[PDB]
């Protein structure tokens, strides 16, 4: 399962989650197709192998510092699984619908815990992670889609564009999409932080 | 262009975003490959298409009403594209990376200008725009990738669950996804409200 998961994520840059097929991995591995099938189940468990294997190689602040506030931890996490999204072609795609897998329940138990030691909820505290977490993906599989997309997309046309829209496409072309990102997740942060408040 | 859109349309809900194909459509079509290529320049911009007449039929909250506040005219259009974007299978896949079509423009424009009539600059009133936008995407992705994923994916283990994530994932289970969504939306909202009051 080890050198599998290395192909697969090899293969998966070079043609994408949907290229990612039996035949062509099976074909990777110098394996028979009914091999392949054997061990992996099926795509579906492949992929949400290679969700665990993306993080396990790139998300490097799933836990937060001794004394770090809730705010910083929640800023530097949703930094971190960004930075692990982008690393491949696909990888928040491949990462969409998954739920912790069994290594990562000491992770993401900590994570929990650490929003309840702060005063949230375990309710609560599940929602603002879960909403750090959908706007990440989302935030990534727009800025990821949109430089795919480059080459066959006509150059958009600019001839009747209003005034902000106009602004907001220069604001937008601007950079890669880091400082809505940013900007969004503090939004994310302050929110939490009035709610929180009130209820405490 | 209008009769493909409603066949690409039910082929999609059939087959999905991977396959919507180049064969496939102009089989449905009843034409040469040749034919459909010449007319739609490529998948992509068939997509865009897509992603534009599945607004233009579902998404009936883009516009303010008379008196309506910000923070109330954020939350509805959030719940209008939310649901667009639910209605058919990986719409909210079409969406991602897309850009306001010339047909949007007055609609879009309007919802900036709201934002800035009310006190927001343009940078900050189309980053609180994003971040909606962003994790409405996400969160739609994200359930409707759990729930396809639903009949190939082994029950997963609960033997050694830890006590939060336990309570967590019963939580999540409760419901669709919509919960968390509307304390998503309500944390941005609130964010939004705290950054606006600074400033201005
Ligand atoms: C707590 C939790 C998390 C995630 C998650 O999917 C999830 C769930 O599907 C059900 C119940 C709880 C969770 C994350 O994906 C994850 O990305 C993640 O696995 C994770 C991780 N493994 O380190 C994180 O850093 C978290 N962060 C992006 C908010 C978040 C934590
Ligand atoms: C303003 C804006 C919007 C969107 C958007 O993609 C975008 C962009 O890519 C660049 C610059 C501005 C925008 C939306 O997709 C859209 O979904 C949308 O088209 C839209 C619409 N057509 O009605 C909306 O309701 C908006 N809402 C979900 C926040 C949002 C508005
Ligand atoms: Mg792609
Ligand atoms: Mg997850
Ligand atoms: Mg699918
Ligand atoms: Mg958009």
């Amino acid at each position: 399962k080890s050198k599998v998961i290395n192909s697969a994520l090899e293969l998966g840059n070079e043609v994408g989650i949907e290229g990612l097929t039996t035949r062509k991995l099976a074909q990777k591995l110098g394996v028979e197709q009914p091999t392949l099938y054997w061990h992996v189940k099926n795509k579906r468990a492949l992929l949400d192998a290679l969700a665990v294997e993306i993080l396990a190689r790139h998300h490097d602040y799933s836990l937060p510092a001794a004394g770090e506030s809730w705010q910083s931890f929640l800023r530097n996490n949703a930094m971190s699984f960004r930075r692990a999204l982008l690393r491949y072609r696909d990888g928040a795609k491949v990462h969409l619908g998954t739920r912790p897998d069994e290594k990562q329940y000491d992770t993401v138990e900590t994570q929990l815990r650490f929003m309840t030691e702060n005063g949230f909820s375990l309710r609560d505290g599940l929602y603002a992670i879960s909403a750090v977490s959908h706007f990440t993906l989302g935030a990534v599989l727009e800025q990821q889609e949109h430089t795919a997309a480059l080459t066959d997309r006509p150059a958009a046309p600019d001839e009747n564009l209003p005034p902000l829209l106009r602004e907001a496409l220069q604001i937008m072309d601007s950079d890669d999409g880091e400082q809505a990102f940013l900007h969004g997740l503090e939004s994310l942060i302050r929110g939490f932080e009035v709610q929180l408040t009130a209820l405490l």
